[PDB]
């Protein structure tokens, strides 16, 4: 078991060979759902828990509702583009049900109904509720592991404020935590912003973001959101609280999600040609132990010292596999455990046991050091630490340099073409959008290859006061960071 | 609010009202669905995290497998729904929401076990199911959608996964026991209520005294190679002959919670495990005058600060909307296991009072050792909540040896323990006979209990008068 592809070749194949052949995920008879192994799985349990502390640190409290919803709750609010990707129960057994019952594909409509009850004076608010979970939307877009998948998990928060001030500021709080569980977990870097009126969810005020990209396609995606909804959905569910002189007041909403997605970028960012690359954070086994038996008489010795070394980890709380099967080459395990993404790999032989040292390799870089065995338990907590360091900051550049500034729809294609982003002067009119849209995905028959206001980024560079729209010619508002996506 | 109907006079309304008014569900427009409120799910949560723990020890990995299965895959059959349509079109071919997860995972096992070097392959998964059930409803104990926890493992022989079993069946008691107070039995099923993919069906049974209802509280299966030869499952051993793989599943879902409210819930409402009550500890002003609102605040932040740092989550009710009373009333109602109570008379004592939820139970402390009292009172309350309910347990098994016996002892809401002669044959018949004589009386084999009093040399079994082999638990149930 090897990974055939090569990232920059064969992206695509890469990927679907990595995400299987390390046992992160199996293939399954329904299009666009996977089973996802213990390997997938863990990331999620460790990101999850994290989160869990932060947001109870902001007071937010875990809930469940019904994964089914009427068709008539789920349909009350007009339409607001989604009706093809419901998925319906029609049915138990060989009996159909009076009316067909919805998957959810999100939760506003069953959770805002019941706001209104739980909602009754500015004493009851904030209100903050979230769900860990499982949605369903059929997606027509093509399906992709983790990227975009029919089923997915998820956590979904939505609060409710006695003002747009207290909101906000939540929504950015959320935001926030969002980067770090890129960056502490995943070492993940990511861009905050603000998407364009075009971009944005229908029922939100704003929708913030954090922007992910994918050099070695040169795609943008999306690793997660935080709308302020302003009163849009307390006018639509009719939810609100009569404030301290008695008068009916709209609550001001957020809501915020953030799904199994992010493991794919992760896997997208950090994967190499030999296979998963996992920051320690997320990975079951920190260091995998291989002796090595250059046709020694003793297998023992050599067991027992691997064996020790082991319980140092594991009291240590460093959790560790030691692979003892007689039955493959040392070679064979090397590339085995590279492949599974243990960041640190430890290799035992005769020499190794005469000098009481070891050899530790690490599986970024793949740099050596022959180390003392009494020293390996302090020498593994640094590497760990280094590792998660290297992998951010290597992404981090990546990621800066997939950003092309520019001043003039002159300079985008190139810059496309090259697989990066551009950050450009906009005026923001929601007409440009589509207009930049069909223009680019025109220009990219010669080279969907449409780009799209990604977002208007936190971070805004100094805008020279009389410069104009890179597209329109008007004059410029703000920069806006745009690209070819998912 | 209060709770209107008494707890052993009525007792349906009585758990409707206080599921409702402790803020643990929702009522919904599709029948058999709850919404899980904040406190309900933190029970759920304490829970998880424990059971997360313990099986991880046993080197369970938890999994996450799809929510729909194909119609080919997965072939009980009414209670399966049926996914049919995206949007306004019909999907080429039906799929059904998992109502367990059998059928999903053991297509994969045979790609995943090669050989013994595979084994033990153990997995987890926290998920939700959809059973169309028949009955009507019950909030957490029987309903349509419920979450819960699917474990399933394969081991290179007999012994290895009937040990697992067991450590897992124990894993529950702790569950049940360490976790909501409630006491259960140990028992195996009986040949007609096991699931009929296994072997042998372990369980856990509770009691609910004030109904005489007997409640399936866990379960866990020894497979044996059943799926394992049905499946093709099989694994290269230590010599490179193929064998068949040994399995286990077991589960328990959130009717757990059902279970507790049930055993503890009193006639002012919620009676929490302190270990599944987001809050351990209610802080309650007290005011006379408003010149003493100033002290008296501080003292009371003072021992929240004090509680908080010693990881005691608490709530200070500082609210002036309310009346001390109602405030009482109001957190007793919600289930917090302590309210500290601080007047001006207990300022003047560097005192205050704090007042047990159990049994209502007030006593004077100093500030100085608030903290130490709060701590062991949290664990005397468990402790109170757990003995009584096993009292109760307890007291309703009555021990029977012929059928002329049972009934009185049915209609005492009770419990048999009846030596039995295990005959698949008259498991029914002793059902239609029972209920001759919105829930059912019939009364059923529960559970072969693991703790076997002794067989007397020649006893008959209670109904067909052949030999007895062991003692069975009978009874009443949802
Ligand atoms: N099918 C999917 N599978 C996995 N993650 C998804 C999927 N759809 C959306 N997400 C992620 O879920 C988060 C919340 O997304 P949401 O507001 O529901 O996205 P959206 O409106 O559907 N945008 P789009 O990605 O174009 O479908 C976003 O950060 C997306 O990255
Ligand atoms: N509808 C339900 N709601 C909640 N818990 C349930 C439900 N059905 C079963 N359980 C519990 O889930 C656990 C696993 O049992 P399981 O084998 O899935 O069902 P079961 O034994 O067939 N129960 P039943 O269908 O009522 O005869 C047991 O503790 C059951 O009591
Ligand atoms: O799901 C959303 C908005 C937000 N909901 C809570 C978590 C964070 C998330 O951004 C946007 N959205 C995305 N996909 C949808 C698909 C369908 Br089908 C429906 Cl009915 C509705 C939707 C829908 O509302
Ligand atoms: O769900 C079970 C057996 C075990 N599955 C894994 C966790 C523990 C549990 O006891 C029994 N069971 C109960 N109800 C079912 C309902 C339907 Br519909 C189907 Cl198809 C199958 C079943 C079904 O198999
Ligand atoms: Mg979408
Ligand atoms: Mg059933």
């Amino acid at each position: 078991m090897a990974i055939t592809s090569k990232k920059i070749e064969n992206f695509s194949d890469w990927y679907t060979q990595v995400i299987v052949k390390s046992e992160l995920i199996e293939y399954y008879d329904i299009s666009g759902c996977y089973i996802l192994r213990p390997a997938a799985y863990y990331i999620w349990e460790c990101v999850q828990a994290f989160f869990n502390k932060e947001i109870k640190k902001l007071n937010v409290e875990n809930s469940y509702f019904p994964l089914f919803v009427t068709k008539n709750k789920l349909e009350k609010e007009k339409n607001h583009g989604f009706s093809p990707e419901v998925a319906w129960v029609t049915k138990y057994g060989d009996s159909n049900l009076p009316e067909e019952i919805a998957i959810r594909p999100t939760s506003e409509t069953i959770m805002y109904s019941v706001f209104p009850k739980w909602i009754r004076s500015y004493r009851d608010l904030p209100l903050k509720l979230n769900q860990w979970n499982t949605v369903v939307r059929w997606e027509f877009k093509q399906p992709t592991p983790f990227i975009r998948t029919r089923e997915f998990l998820w956590q979904e928060g939505h609060t409710a404020h006695k003002n747009e001030e207290e909101a906000v500021k939540l929504v950015f709080d959320i935001l926030d935590l969002y980067r770090r569980w890129y960056e502490e977990y995943l070492a993940v870097p990511i861009i905050k912003g603000i998407k364009s009126e075009g971009e944005k969810f229908g029922g939100a005020n704003f929708t913030s973001t954090a922007e992910a990209f994918i050099s070695e396609n040169g795609r943008a995606i999306q690793a997660a959101t935080s709308h302020y909804l302003g009163t849009n959905f307390a006018k639509m569910f009719k939810i609100e609280f009569e404030d301290e002189n008695e008068v009916k007041q709209y609550v001001h909403q957020t809501s915020w999600g953030c799904t199994t997605r992010s493991i794919g970028i992760m896997i997208m960012t950090h994967g190499d040609d030999k296979g998963l690359v996992l920051p320690p954070n997320v990975s079951k086994y920190k260091v995998v132990i291989v002796p090595i038996f250059y046709k020694t008489t003793d297998e023992n010795a050599i067991h027992s010292y691997c064996k020790d070394i082991e319980k140092i980890l594991k009291n240590a709380q460093i959790n560790c596999v030691y692979d003892d099967r007689a039955s493959y080459s040392p070679g064979y395990k090397f590339n085995h455990w590279e492949l599974r993404g243990i960041p640190i790999r430890i290799e035992v032989g005769p020499k190794d046991l005469q000098n009481n040292s070891c050899v530790i390799v690490r599986r970024d870089n793949n740099e050596k050091c022959n180390v003392k065995k009494e020293s390996v338990l302090l020498e593994t907590q640094q590497m760990l630490v280094d590792i998660h360091k290297n992998l951010f900051l290597k992404a981090k550049k990546k990621l800066d340099d997939s950003i092309v500034q520019v001043t003039s729809f002159s300079e985008v294609m190139n810059a496309l073409n090259k697989k990066k982003m551009v950050l450009a002067p906009w005026c923001e009119d929601i007409a440009t959008e589509e207009e930049i849209k069909k223009e680019t995905q025109r220009l990219s028959l010669n080279q969907s290859g449409a780009m799209k206001p990604l977002c208007i980024p936190l971070d805004q560079p100094p805008m020279p006061p009389n410069m104009k729209c890179f597209w329109s010619g008007k004059p410029a508002k703000r920069w806006c960071l745009f690209g070819r996506s998912y």
